[PDB]
Parts: C-alpha cells; sequence; structure tokens
C-alpha cells in the first residue's frame, strides 16, 4: 500500500486535477472496481464510465475551483482524509461549500473508495 | 434526540471538541454509545465499549495539559454522520507540539456516537 507521504502527495494531486478540471486525469486516479459516495449518504456510484460522468457533470462548465484548506491526513494503513473548499457558481449565485473527502487507495497507487461529507449547512453564498 | 440531523451533528461534533479540550472524560464517554467503537489512529485495532473507551481517554488527555480546536467547520451528512478537521497540542520532548487530525463520527438514533475514526500519522505532528 501507499506510504502515509505517498497518500498525502496522491490526496493533494487530486485536488490540482479537480482544480483544474481534467476530467479524464482525474478518472485515471481510480481503481476499476472503485466506488464513490459524494455525498456520503447517497449511493455509492461504481465503474469507470460512470464516475467520469458524475465529474462531467460536477466540473463540465469549468467554472469550478477546488484547493486545500489544511493538510491531509493520512494513515498507515494506505487511507487519508482532507479538508477542501470548492468555489462555483449556483444559477448566478457565487457560493462555496467546504469538503471533507476520506479516500482509500489500492497497492497500485489507485483510488479504492472515495467519500465526500458535506451537506446544505456547508454552502455558503460569497 | 433522534438520528441527529446535519446541523445536529454539527453541534454535537463541535462539544466533543470542547470536551476534549477541557478534559471532561466522563462527559466524553457519555457521548458514545455503550457499544461503540473507536479507531485511533485509524489503521490500529479498533477499541470496544464505554470502559476500553473511557480507559483510552483517561491515558491520553489524563495526563500533561491537551489543548483541541477546531481549524474548519463541521463536514456532516444526512444520514447522521460527520467529519471534522481540529488540532491537538500537548508537549513532546518537553517542547511544544500540535498534531493535526480529522476525526469521522457515525452517529445512532439517540444521538450518541456509534463509530469513531481518527485519521493522524506521525506526518501530521509538526514541532517549533
Ligand atoms: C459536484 C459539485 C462540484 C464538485 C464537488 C462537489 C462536492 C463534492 C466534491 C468532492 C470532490 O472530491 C470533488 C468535487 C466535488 C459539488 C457539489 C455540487 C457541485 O456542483
Ligand atoms: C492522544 C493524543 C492527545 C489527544 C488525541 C490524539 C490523537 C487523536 C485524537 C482524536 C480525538 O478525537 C481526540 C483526541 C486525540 C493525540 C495522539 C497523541 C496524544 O497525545
Ligand atoms: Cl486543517
Ligand atoms: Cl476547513
Ligand atoms: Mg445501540
Amino acid at each position: 500500500l501507499p506510504t502515509a507521504q505517498e497518500v498525502q502527495g496522491l490526496m493533494a494531486r487530486y485536488i490540482e486535477l479537480v482544480d483544474v478540471g481534467d476530467i479524464e486525469a482525474i478518472v485515471q486516479m481510480y481503481a476499476d472496481d472503485a466506488t464513490v459516495e459524494d455525498p456520503f449518504g447517497q449511493p455509492p456510484i461504481h465503474g469507470r464510465e460512470q464516475i467520469a460522468a458524475f465529474y462531467r457533470q460536477g466540473l463540465g462548465g469549468g467554472k469550478v475551483r477546488a484547493c486545500l484548506t489544511g493538510p491531509v491526513r493520512a494513515s498507515h494503513n494506505g487511507c487519508g482524509a482532507m479538508p477542501f473548499r470548492v468555489e462555483m457558481v449556483w444559477n448566478g449565485q457565487p457560493c462555496a461549500l467546504d469538503v471533507i473527502d476520506v479516500m482509500r487507495f489500492d497497492e497500485h497507487g489507485r483510488i479504492q473508495t472515495m467519500q465526500a461529507y458535506w451537506s446544505e449547512v456547508n454552502l455558503s453564498v460569497r
């Protein structure tokens, strides 16, 4: 499994890819059988095509920005958690969303699970 | 209460940090379900039940002064879970150090913590 230092680098790279909006590069970071729960509480998304569709829908228009708001926390069993802020426009209202992602990596450094914690209580109008 | 709403999760998890900061072990243990599990750090074997959880917090908080504070908002779901970023300050080698942590908590139908997972390792420890 990736080391704690490697998890920090992978999760930071993921945020960099979200921020520039490269959907294909993001999808490549996921394992074949990965699941995404975003927001956590909703049914998982499974499969490369469906994960790509989710990022295409979320990031498609451009105008999404994302940045870490504190350090990546990493374990020694290939998992980590990170806090970040997403900036977007929701029907002409510029908004920000505070999120924590929890990720579990496989032995190849790919994302096996992703769980995103947020709800409407984490939304703010700018 | 019942299963906490997202707003209630934010309040419960913020209170937990206040109780860590002041070091009220009994009040912390009362927030946990009787059969709760703690994984701290995540990756180590779970701790089961209030007796073992009390012992863990008394070992961690019972000695030198520990301070804890949120470093950003609590993220909450609609299914009784949340995640929060915070910083713990304590002493190591006679000097102050800081540890950055993210806890993930799942609450039960009575508003008590059923599982807690704490994400951190030595890469999150800092000094000077
Ligand atoms: C999908 C989304 C944009 C990106 C995004 C959101 C929420 C959680 C995320 C978690 C991620 O790891 C990456 C991107 C998002 C927003 C919710 C509403 C929206 O437009
Ligand atoms: C135990 C501890 C103080 C408190 C604490 C630590 C780590 C994770 C935590 C998670 C919590 O939800 C509450 C308290 C801690 C530190 C690790 C070493 C130390 O001194
Ligand atoms: Cl932080
Ligand atoms: Cl934050
Ligand atoms: Mg019960």
